[PDB]
């Protein structure tokens, strides 16, 4: 069930979502090559335009398949289709904000398919992120542990903050395979490098182009 995921695949995303009771739409097309831990994303806001709030947050809740992974680990990602996978974040700021996620990853018709639900609440509306004053995120390492039939990641990311500095924030993620009919082949401890990086904004950020490089490695 790996022969389900091809050099090339393509990907719809739709999100919906508040941030400090801001609510909005987003959907995204993109493409990426899975085995090379490499894909791009073009991303809509079509209600709730222009956000009030930094597009950084949101970022990186928009792909798990498109992670280059060594045939020394096994891809928990990969092995779940065709039934796909869930992933649950919460994402916490230390100036306050909380950032929840829920995250629906399915196959139709060789298309992958994601439905993504935001809420995020208590941001400081004098802070960095309400006041639109981040320039992306810093490379970051995530650390994945077998856990019942699914994985928990663990990230520290820094957001860029206007006028150099950086905004620290912390989140937990809950990996769990559709898959019930069919076995899963788990990984051990290892690590993600994450690189994602905005190559294109546009009006007020209501359609932001990004990229992510995200390769698997022995810890």
């Amino acid at each position: 069930g790996e022969e389900l995921i091809k050099e090339n695949m393509r990907m719809k995303v739709v999100m919906e979502g508040s941030v400090n009771g801001h609510q909005f739409k987003c959907t995204g097309e993109g493409e990426g090559r899975p085995y090379e831990g490499v894909q791009t994303m073009r991303i809509k806001v079509i209600e709730g335009g222009p956000l009030p709030f930094a597009f950084d947050i949101l970022a990186t809740s928009f792909s798990r398949t498109f992670i280059k992974y060594p045939a020394d680990i096994p891809d928990f990602f990969k092995q779940s289709f065709p039934e796909g996978f869930t992933w649950e974040r919460v994402t916490r700021y230390e100036d306050g904000g909380v950032v929840t996620v829920t995250q629906d990853t399915s196959l139709e018709d060789g298309e992958l398919v994601y439905n993504v639900k935001v809420r995020g609440v208590n941001f400081p509306s004098n802070g960095p992120v309400m006041q639109k004053k981040t320039k992306g995120w810093e490379p970051n390492t995530e650390m994945m542990y077998p856990a019942d039939g699914g994985l928990r990641g663990y990230t520290d990311i820094a957001l860029k903050v206007d006028g150099g500095g950086h905004l620290h924030c912390n989140f937990v993620t809950t990996y769990r395979s559709k898959k019930t009919v069919g076995n899963i082949k788990m990984p051990g401890v290892h690590a993600v490098d994450h690189r994602l990086e905005r190559i294109e904004e546009s009006d007020n950020e209501t359609y932001v182009v990004q990229r992510e490089v995200a390769v698997a490695k022995y810890s």
